């Protein structure tokens, strides 16, 4: 999976 | 499956 | 079921 | 491997 | 840089 | 003493 982020916020891709 | 994070702080998604 | 972490400092959630 | 980012947004390359 | 661990508990190095 | 890490790469400390 890894992550997706906008600025400082990251959640599972 | 995975974490939610804000900068360095991560908790279960 | 998961951790809560600041960087790699983690404890059970 | 790693991340592509444009402006504030990053996701898996 | 990086983190020092004993077992699963880690602090900034 | 235990182990030390940078990223995914770690070793004794
Ligand atoms: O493994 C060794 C053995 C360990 O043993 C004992 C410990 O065990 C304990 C249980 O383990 C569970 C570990 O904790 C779960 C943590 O979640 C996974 C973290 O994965 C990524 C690793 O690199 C990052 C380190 O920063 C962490 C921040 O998280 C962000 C989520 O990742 C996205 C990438 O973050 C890089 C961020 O950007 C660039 C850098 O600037 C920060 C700004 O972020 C902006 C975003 O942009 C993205 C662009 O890169």
């Amino acid at each position: 999976e890894g992550y997706k982020c906008v600025x400082k916020t990251c959640m599972p891709a």
